[PDB]
């Protein structure tokens, strides 16, 4: 017998086969399954998750709520006519402990896998878990994660997974600094000058029509006038991020620490 | 594209055999899935046979041999590859899809997102082969994804791989029942193997000591673990030509667990250069 769901109500299961049993008998009455995947903590950049996968006609949207090894959330779920919330413990994720794992291509040891190893072997598991639980006609990922997102792209490929990738434009706050739950850690001067992240992104951006090299100058001219922003990596690549073609699409990466926090962002380059 | 019931339809595109699959399952038939390597004997034929049984089935038997779960020099050139038989004994047997996709289409990015199995892998079999299991469960997740049966169905010969494919599918939450099938035999109890065909006509008489160990320590088990064990080994010892690699009486779940009251004993073998595999159940003490 099907759990309980109430249409148009926020409906919250926390046994993945609860949410899977509720999920197939939905899909079987003709509605698309959408996943938006995150950690809780809630802001606007996850919210613009949400409204993409609210658009699809036909949609109902699971947020799932899952942090790897709240009343609040829950309350701006229902305020965005999600459907479905999707929060297991650690314990009903990992009911036998990390045991079979995924494991990525070599792309995940570059950019953030310098600092972070086996962080993308964590993330693409818990992905994979997501998606076979759920099993999603959509599965929604920000910009802002640009790696992870060419990553989960990867996986999908790669295991012969059969649900769309949909990556969402990064929400920013007002002079351009990426969203991020992290944010609110930064003190005045630190918040001050990470602007410097998006104005370099930007700035390059514009810069390309003289170039790559023109590009990544004017990118390093603007986080050079900051204090403060340790610069872990400044990179173009090409958009799936191998090496960056003579001409033609691409995306430039940057990663920095302001005090204890790093912080990320990432935008799409035309060259020439 | 098209699918003719009631005879064996061949695909090799992946997208073929899912368009397929998932056509078929709307219409309300189960899929059943029975991987394979080809070259197919009777023991592979019983897992057609379980799956065709369930009712309202339709059997799709894939047939494929890695650049993957073999690990050089060497082995991967040497695998039995009879196609043409295959399709034969598959059209026999009423089964009405088989998928034969081709290295590229499977390896279309090489090695790249790939399956971590956990420490099971590196024991037994994986022993030697620390990267064996990493391939087959590789392949085993993508034909699962391309085909999302309801049931697959693996042999208990191969028991530690079937015991990984359990992890799998209870670790990444698939949405499949794995079915294991016992073990098929020859009448004098040889355990069914494409391997078999490398065994000269002595060393297929010698090699009757595998499964004559294991159900000898299985009837020994009465008198417990340590009776088990040595009635195996001296059934072993007494076998001309047969170099054991291993013989291990392990838990179930061949897991971090002790021995209780069941058990599997597994034993591997050379017999000159063919290396032969066979396992059976045993009850401690009953
Ligand atoms: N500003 C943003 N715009 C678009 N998507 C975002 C934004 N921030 C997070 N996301 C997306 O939300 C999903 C959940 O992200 P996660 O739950 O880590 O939050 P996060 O803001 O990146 O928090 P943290 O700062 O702790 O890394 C991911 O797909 C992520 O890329
Ligand atoms: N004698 C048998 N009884 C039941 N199942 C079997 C038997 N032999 C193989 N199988 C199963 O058939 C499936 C396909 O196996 P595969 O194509 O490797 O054949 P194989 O006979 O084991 O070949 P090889 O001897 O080359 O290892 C696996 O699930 C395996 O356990
Ligand atoms: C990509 N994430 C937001 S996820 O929900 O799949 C996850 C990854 C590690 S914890 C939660
Ligand atoms: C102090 N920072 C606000 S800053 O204005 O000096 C800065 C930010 C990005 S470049 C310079
Ligand atoms: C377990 N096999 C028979 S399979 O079809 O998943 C496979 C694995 C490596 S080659 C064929
Ligand atoms: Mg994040
Ligand atoms: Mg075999």
């Amino acid at each position: 017998a099907i759990p309980a769901f109430h249409p148009g109500e926020l409906n919250v299961y926390s046994a993945p086969g609860d949410v899977a049993d509720v999920s197939r008998a939905l899909r079987l009455t003709g509605r698309r399954v959408m996943l938006v995947p995150t950690m809780g903590a809630l802001h606007e950049g996850h919210l613009a998750l949400v409204r993409a996968a609210k658009r699809v006609p036909g949609s109902v949207v699971v947020v799932s709520i899952f942090v790897n090894p709240p009343d609040d959330d829950l309350a701006q779920l229902r305020a965005e006519g999600v459907e479905i919330a999707f929060t297991p413990t650690t314990a009903a994720m990992y009911p036998d402990g990390l045991r079979t794992t995924v494991q990525p291509g070599p792309l995940a040891a570059e950019l953030e896998g310098g600092p972070r190893p086996t962080h993308f072997a964590g993330v693409l598991t818990v992905v994979l878990k997501l998606l076979q639980i759920v099993r999603p006609d959509r599965v929604f990922f920000g910009e802002k994660d640009y790696q992870q997102l060419v990553l989960i792209r990867q996986l999908v490929a790669d295991f012969n997974l059969d649900v769309a990738v949909v990556g969402v434009p990064t929400v920013r706050e007002a002079d351009g600094l990426a969203m991020s739950s992290r944010n609110r850690y930064l003190d005045p001067a630190q918040r001050a000058a990470a602007v410097a992240l998006s104005a370099a992104l930007t700035a390059a951006a514009h810069a390309a029509t003289a170039g790559a090299q023109a590009a990544l100058d004017a990118a390093r001219a603007v986080l050079d006038a900051a204090p403060g922003v340790a610069v872990d990596y400044l990179e173009l690549r090409d958009i799936g991020l191998g090496p960056m073609p003579l001409n033609g699409s691409g995306r430039l990466l940057v990663a920095a620490r302001l005090g204890t926090t790093r912080l990320l962002d990432n935008i799409a380059i035309e060259i020439g």
